[PDB]
């Protein structure tokens, strides 16, 4: 049926002619419950947002900010996500510039998802083209600066920013995953910009269990205080014998996503299960911390080099770091038939001298431009130099590094950071997030000649 | 008159006999502001009589009533065991009421986002939920949105993924007066199991728990607790709230449980005059602002004892300690050290009988007189303990002890833990001088 189109921008529950943010999910939710009473108490909608019909799609206008003094809580499979132009028209305008803000004004919390139904467990929610903006300074949230999350959470261009909180910056994931243990959070981000996002630990993500998996993503300017946590934290470890198969399936980690300019603790501590693949981790504090003692984790395809801690390693670790670029620090538990590319010393690694900025073509050093937002994409991205100084593309350090085979725990992802697909031409692909396929840089060189 | 439940089996089916649904259902549908459901009811509702019916629901002594599926009550009610005077021991003749399926006992929740909380009280009951077979994820027992009270009564068998006995719902303010609120008095809480919040899980620290035994549960999470609180209240509520002892444990025997702590101590809560001993983890403090207050108590014997987190500034005063619960910054209502060597429990086990011609235990072991429904550790005269607290100040004593009885005068001094040494039964059993 119809989508509820929420009418007004501030934050009610009130019995009137317009319908916010909190009613439309105080419909869905009361349309789901177990009491019939409750659920024919909506049945031509719950303080003006309609019903009859209504579908469980929230839609928030574009360019517009919708406000809340407290959190929202979701006790039902829903989306909400920016009204969509019309893709028959001329849409030349920079993807994400028009997202719709849910801007938290009080020092809570957004959004609280959980259940509490007999069976019928772990439902999906799914936030789409939003931003979201928490407390920032004034939070005085413990976990889950933005989102406490119990279910199966998926957040789609995005962006995420000013999430304070003690434990989970951005996302409190709660649940421990086993045979009889079926009802726990999941956190999945696809296309998202996380910013500005801080806590003691997990200082994007606090997980109870290693249960979250972000691709296509931007993370940048966020800290953990506890300089030995970390942004991405798993509290606990799996109960063993499971791990062997996650990490094959790549369903837990990172991946196709560009990490830089973080603060205090590392990126993310690598347990069993986990996996890593084509991500540009660069210009952090601090990057993985290894403690996968069972060796069922995969480090693969990607840019480790650049941080002041590159990677550093519990007790017990045999995490399997294969085809990255690394120093010596991330060069451990390296296979002789995958093996990962050593950082020369007299190597630069970023063109110029800003990390972030225009990218001098006329540079003859430099493995990477400076990260920079193209007009025709929502994120931006360190693109890799094909150098004049590479005769073949051997010569390069990153291009035409990886192997485009799910097979061998090592290939490449099947995208890049932009959903731009890897052609996988002779089976290769190129170490980090971005996979190089325009050559307007050679374009550009001729023309600036003479 | 009271609403007589006159069967045991579990039905809402319109004939000659009144079930416990159908008792619960007559009061929901009285209360309903439908005026259509209020007259389906006017003669009764499906075999229970409702002329002069109040909402007080009354079970049969030494009768099992059987539950197949939850009972979801929308509507202020009391549940409770038929009365008789009676010198049997207290709570041998309770009613019960069984988990014969997978599911939950009870759903206590009007799902009204304005209407402030109502009161259910449950009293004289034995609550035995699906245990091994439950399927339940939220309130092994209950799960509650509403002013639960439950005394004098065993809760035993809940089983779920977040809160073994109950699933508290709901945060406190002016402006959100729906939260649910659990008191519990003069209880038994045993054999109950959860992966977060063995007992209690709330997402407030709202429960007060006092006069109760709580023994063989487990929270399988071992960083969890059996009273659990998910989050934490205002800044500036929690320093009325430790002042007014509104929320926490209080004059309760906790012992051989298992997993994770009894409870993680957040401002706000209150620890007086428990007996906490013989358990996997004891307290984990939590209260980074300092307002929370462990006072008179006994917390010695457990694997873990206390351990906090960086930022913790617990008051921890006037109780048995070792070094994980003992604060060198409380010096004028100090702790007191325990030793190694000597013998928590004058006895070979910790439940039995008491080894009166001894010197060497501090309580004796756990049991249960005949005149009470709770057993406990009583102490012994030998002084770690007797004494050692004072009347008179968040360091004060309970004015009673779990068994109810008055902690008297003494010069304004009481005795740490759970029970207040009063009968010198140790003295007088040392006639064995032969
Ligand atoms: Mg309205
Ligand atoms: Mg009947
Ligand atoms: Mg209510």
């Amino acid at each position: 049926g119809a989508d509820i189109e929420v009418t007004t921008t501030i934050d009610e529950d009130v019995d009137n002619t317009v319908c916010s943010l909190r009613e439309a999910v105080e419909l869905i939710n009361k349309r789901n419950s177990s009491d019939s009473t409750v659920v024919a108490s909506v049945k031509d909608g719950y303080h003006g947002c309609g019903n009859k019909d209504a579908s469980s799609n929230i839609i928030l206008q574009r360019d517009k900010e919708y406000t809340l003094n407290s959190r929202i809580t979701i006790t039902a499979p829903l989306t909400i996500s920016t009204a969509k132009n019309d893709s028959t028209l001329v849409d030349t305008d920079q993807p994400g510039s028009h997202n719709a803000t849910i801007k938290m004004a009080g020092t809570d919390q957004l959004f609280k998802i959980d259940d509490e139904s007999v069976e019928k467990a772990s439902f999906s929610v799914l936030l789409s083209d939003l931003n979201l903006q928490g407390a920032g300074a004034n939070s005085k949230v413990l976990t889950g600066g933005l989102i406490l999350n119990h279910e199966k959470l998926t957040i789609q261009n995005s962006r995420l920013t000013g999430g304070y909180a003690n434990q989970g910056g951005v996302i409190y994931n709660q649940g421990f995953a086993s045979k009889s243990d079926r009802t726990f959070g999941f956190v999945y981000i696809v296309n998202s910009l996380i910013q500005n996002n801080k806590a003691a630990q997990g200082g994007v993500i606090y997980s109870e269990q290693p249960l979250f998996l972000i691709t296509q993503s931007v993370i940048r300017d966020n800290e953990v205080s506890n300089t030995s946590g970390s942004l991405f934290f798993s509290q606990d470890s799996f109960d063993d014998e499971s791990t062997g198969e996650y990490v094959v399936q790549r369903a837990i980690g990172l991946s196709n996503s560009t990490v830089f300019h973080n603060k205090g603790g590392f990126i993310t501590n690598v347990r069993d299960g986990m996996f890593v693949n084509n991500i540009t981790m660069i210009k952090n504090d601090k990057g993985l911390f290894l403690e996968a003692p069972q060796g069922n984790a995969s480090i693969s395809n990607s840019i480790l080099v650049g941080n002041t801690i590159n990677c550093q390693a519990n007790s017990t670790d045999k995490a399997i770091i294969q085809s990255n670029l690394v120093t010596t620090e991330c060069n451990r538990n390296a296979s002789v038939k995958v093996p990962n590319i050593l950082y020369p010393a007299n190597q630069k690694l970023i063109a110029g001298s800003t990390d972030e900025g225009v990218c001098d073509v006329a540079s003859k050093d430099g493995l990477l431009c400076p990260f920079n937002t193209p007009k025709d994409s929502f994120l931006g991205f360190f693109k890799p130099r094909l150098l004049e100084s590479y005769n073949t593309l051997a010569d390069s350090l990153i291009i035409n590094k990886g192997r485009l085979y799910s097979v061998g725990l090592a290939s490449c992802e099947t995208l890049d950071q932009r959903g731009k697909r890897r052609t996988g031409y002779d089976e290769l692909c190129d170490l980090g997030a971005i996979e190089y396929i325009g050559l307007n840089d050679i374009f550009e060189a001729q023309k600036i000649e003479w």
